[PDB]
């Protein structure tokens, strides 16, 4: 009985840390591409009972419904932590057993990745770090086990929240969880695994 929660911005103010290397339109294109991939991946997962997108944008909300998500309104520019917290409280009020927070910028995410994080015991915090190992690209818990600390040194914050509460932690590290696209270096790493995949799978 896992609810998946994908927080998503307005497309006109998405991936601001790529504004040096992509145009306004190139950032919208990458934002939508990655988000319907994340949403579509969770939607096809036999492990995801329900799928909620949190967004302030009619544009984002229509794309998300079309990909099969239910929609929760959030105000703009509150950050991932408060958008996920809003959803967690709605899901908790509504009887939700477990919730998995997944950002919309994981272009390599697969069924294998969802399955592994969903195999954390119900009474633990499941936690998937980013490539530099300071951030959090997935967390699954009982609604209300810890408060949320997404963005910045989030991995540290989550681990410390679990320690304080004496709650077990299951860390899941993989190529597919770790690469979120925020920075130019991140986009190039994405581009580079997509060329590897032409060669390995095709030629
Ligand atoms: N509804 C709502 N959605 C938002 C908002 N702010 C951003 N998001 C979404 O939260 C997700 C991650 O934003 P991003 O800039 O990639 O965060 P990042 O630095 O990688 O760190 C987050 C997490 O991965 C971590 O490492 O702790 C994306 O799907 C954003 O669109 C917002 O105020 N409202
Ligand atoms: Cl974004
Ligand atoms: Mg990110
Ligand atoms: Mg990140």
């Amino acid at each position: 009985g896992i609810w998946a929660v994908v927080p998503l911005k307005a497309p006109e103010c998405a991936k601001t840390r790529l504004a040096g290397v992509l145009s306004h339109a190139a950032r919208q294109a990458l934002f939508f591409s990655m988000a319907s991939h994340v949403i579509g991946t969770l939607r096809a997962s036999p492990r995801i009972a329900s799928l909620l997108v949190v967004t302030p944008s009619e544009s984002t909300a229509e794309m998300a419904r079309a990909a099969g998500a239910e929609i929760l309104w959030g105000p703009p520019d509150e950050g991932m932590a408060n958008a996920c917290s809003r959803a967690m409280a709605h899901i908790a009020a509504a009887g939700g057993e477990r919730v998995m927070f997944v950002p919309g910028d994981l272009p390599l995410l697969d069924e294998a990745a969802i399955d592994m994080l969903s195999r954390a015991p119900v009474d633990a915090i499941g936690m998937a770090p980013n490539r530099d190992g300071h951030g959090t690209n997935g967390l699954i818990c009982r609604p209300g086990a810890i408060p949320l600390f997404f963005s910045g040194p989030s991995f540290s914050a989550h681990q410390n929240a679990a320690r304080r509460a004496g709650i077990d932690v299951w860390v899941v590290r993989s190529r597919e969880w770790a690469l979120d696209v925020d920075l130019p270096a991140d986009l190039e790493e994405f581009e580079s695994s997509v060329r590897d995949a032409k060669r390995r799978v095709l030629c």
